[PDB]
């Protein structure tokens, strides 16, 4: 229930964003923890309900189980499969207000910081276009570290 | 748990705003239901923990019990009394991120629409300064109706 004392509620925003620098697994599933601004990102060869559940499994290992997750109305998020996986985990789910305007501005911003940092780290290593496959995992983890941890 | 299907989470934002047109009970306690934008406002002679609980009792009769309520760090919201009253009701409570910037922008906007509508309805009835005490309850309920219900 409580958000840990008066602290922010454990609510996540999750989305998928396409990043060809990461092909063939160019579908990046990104979660932003709304209380701490922490971000979890994983790569996927296809945008599907199952890819979203593999991504939430990893985000759950990294940040803990949330009380609720916010997403858009994508089929990979409203499928019977995905609802059931979130029901199995005890996580509430919302797609927001029908005509929400857009409510998930934090995940959108996360999407943009990530593509920019990926581009900057990749160009730093000489990769001006698609990152060679064997170099992608450590570069993506490097971009996730860069936006999460500030030695400060 | 679930927000009713994929609908918005039952989360409220509550605050107090001072309105001398309503003296002596010039302290308006306002709650905005974040999923529907509905607003509940009650008047109070003083800003205290108890006034906030009387206001939530009324908001609960009008909108139902919420899963969580967001407020600032006012003493009337972090007192042992208020925490206990919310714990008695099973409602989670958050004051947000310490240095949240300000997270409760919806209640702030609600505060402004309300003072403006109160001023407009009062000037419409010839009351250019404090509203006579005996006319306040129906004018405040009138401003709450005006911002909640659109015959559309």
């Amino acid at each position: 229930r409580e958000p840990r004392g008066l602290g922010p509620l454990q609510i996540w925003q999750t989305d998928f964003t396409l990043e060809p620098r990461m092909a063939p697994r160019s579908w990046l599933a990104v979660t932003v923890d709304t209380a701490s601004s922490a971000i979890v990102v994983t790569q996927h060869g296809r945008v599907t309900s199952v890819a979203a559940q593999h991504h939430w499994a990893t985000a759950i290992a990294v940040l803990g189980r949330p009380k609720a997750i916010k997403t858009d109305n994508g089929s990979c998020f409203t499928s019977k499969s995905t609802r059931e996986w979130l029901a199995r985990w005890g996580i509430a789910h919302t797609t927001g207000i029908p005509g929400n305007s857009q409510g998930q501005a934090m995940v959108e911003r996360a999407n943009r910081l990530l593509k920019d940092k990926i581009r900057v780290l990749a160009e730093g290593d000489g990769f001006m276009k698609r990152i060679p496959t064997s170099k992608q995992g450590e570069l993506l983890a490097k971009a996730m570290y860069a936006l999460n941890h500030f030695e400060r």
